[PDB]
């Protein structure tokens, strides 16, 4: 890949893999969501920021802070087939004061048409105390000149999918996926649980028969509370309705919310 | 990647990536294990395959995988290149071997090796058969003449029987579930899935301060969506040496053996 001509985003090609395929053979969404992590981890090192940590500027690492997601909002139109070639471009900005927000839009590299477009927010932790962190400036002008200074949102639109609030599922749930435990290879290189494997939990309480039958359109994700390694999670989904669901999950034992989201389905 | 000059390999190059590496910062062995399988499948549509040929796929036939041995010297970093090459060789009636050799695209030294054994079966009733004339015929074609081997010792480390582990284990993991991401694209449980379940069951301790050296791990049967697994490990032995068993939560059926070699850091 490679930065941009004026240097404030990053545009990498992905060839899609056989392992990285389902039944349709195309992509799969956590495929797609591991590809954004690469070219948002790409477009890191392209701006200074070094292998050395997973793409946490030089002052967290002074601090101690790592990256954690606070929300994910995928939209996919046409899911890249087994060989096809996808184009990921990416930038960041800072969300006024509070957090930040990193941005995607996929794309046809052959035609140039939008296949698809992500929007996810950021804020800081202590890597050791796993406390959320407050930013008294100083991070910001750190990072602040690889931003587009003028506004840039992949969902531009008024009142679009990724700015929708998410109520809390209510039980009884309608389907349910049990015992959920992470392995080694869900962990990233901070042993922390991957952001995408809360993407596969939510997907495990959804019916075969919905996933044989339709594409999935539309996943926000909120991320309230991380899950730990020797944590065990419960996947519950309710359909709200095209089929559309609400999902939360939470941990097997004291059942503390650690994930809310909704999904959306288009019949094939 | 590409086929070679001759026809009889292929290679490809790999830049590793942020969610391939593990807490060393470099590609775990379940990356490497799906490079393989993705450089192996790239041979095969380069050659006009499917897997299956035409007289396989007439006689409801499937290659299947019996034992994997992979040796790493050197994990490569996140970030790196890795070349991989690859080919097949003939077993006669047995089956067929898939070697491979990785090699730092730079400074072009081997970081690793890997060879594998499989065996034809018919897709129906799952019984294994012998490598008929007429399906032999078909691929031979594609192979080195001369034989070509990854591990060319004449009594290998690759090949001895795996003894089954007697209970009771020294580590279990118990309770082992694959979800959609574990499949493949024809909804079989990736072989690489299993792997990662063998070493669920080696200790913490272990891991932070030992690298995984070899591994041999051999396929008596498939887990399926359903299935549910249990892993238990037993230390066998600067090196640690681990006999590995996996087997069903119910019933106790036997679906993987194995062992590992790790060295300290
Ligand atoms: C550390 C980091 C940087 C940029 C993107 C991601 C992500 O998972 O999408 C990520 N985890
Ligand atoms: C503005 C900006 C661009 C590229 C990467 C980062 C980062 O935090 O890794 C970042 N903060
Ligand atoms: C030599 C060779 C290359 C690629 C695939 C095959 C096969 O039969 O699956 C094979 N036998």
């Amino acid at each position: 890949g490679s930065l941009t001509e004026d240097g404030l985003s990053y545009k990498e090609k992905f060839v899609v893999r056989s392992y990285e395929v389902g039944s349709n053979k195309t992509a799969t969404v956590e495929t797609i969501a591991n590809l954004l992590q690469e070219v948002g981890c790409n477009h890191a090192q392209s701006v200074g920021f070094s292998t050395d940590g997973f793409a946490t500027t030089t002052t967290m690492r002074k601090l101690h802070l790592i990256w954690v997601t606070a929300r994910m909002h995928i939209e996919i139109y046409k899911y890249p087939a087994w060989g096809d070639v996808v184009e990921i471009e990416t930038w960041c900005q800072s969300e006024g004061r509070i957090g930040t927000r990193r941005d995607w839009i996929l794309k046809d590299s052959v035609t140039g048409e939008v296949t698809g477009r992500a929007t996810s927010k950021w804020v800081m932790m202590n890597q050791d105390t796993r406390r959320l962190q407050k930013v008294s400036d100083d991070v910001r002008d750190e990072y602040l000149v690889f931003c587009p200074q003028e506004p840039r949102l992949a969902f531009p639109e008024e009142n679009n999918r990724s700015l929708k609030k998410i109520p809390k599922l209510e039980d009884p749930a309608q389907y349910s996926m049990i015992g959920l435990k992470p392995r080694r290879a869900d962990l990233d290189m901070n042993q922390h649980v991957n952001n995408v494997t809360y993407i596969g939990w939510v997907l495990e309480s959804i019916p075969q028969e919905i996933v044989d039958t339709h594409e999935l359109q539309v996943i926000t994700l909120d991320y309230r509370r991380e899950c730990q390694q020797d944590d065990v999670v419960d996947s519950l989904t309710t359909t709200t309705s095209d089929s559309q669901f609400l999902h939360l999950l939470r941990l097997s034992g004291d059942g503390q919310e650690i994930n809310r989201g909704t999904t959306l389905w288009r019949k094939k």
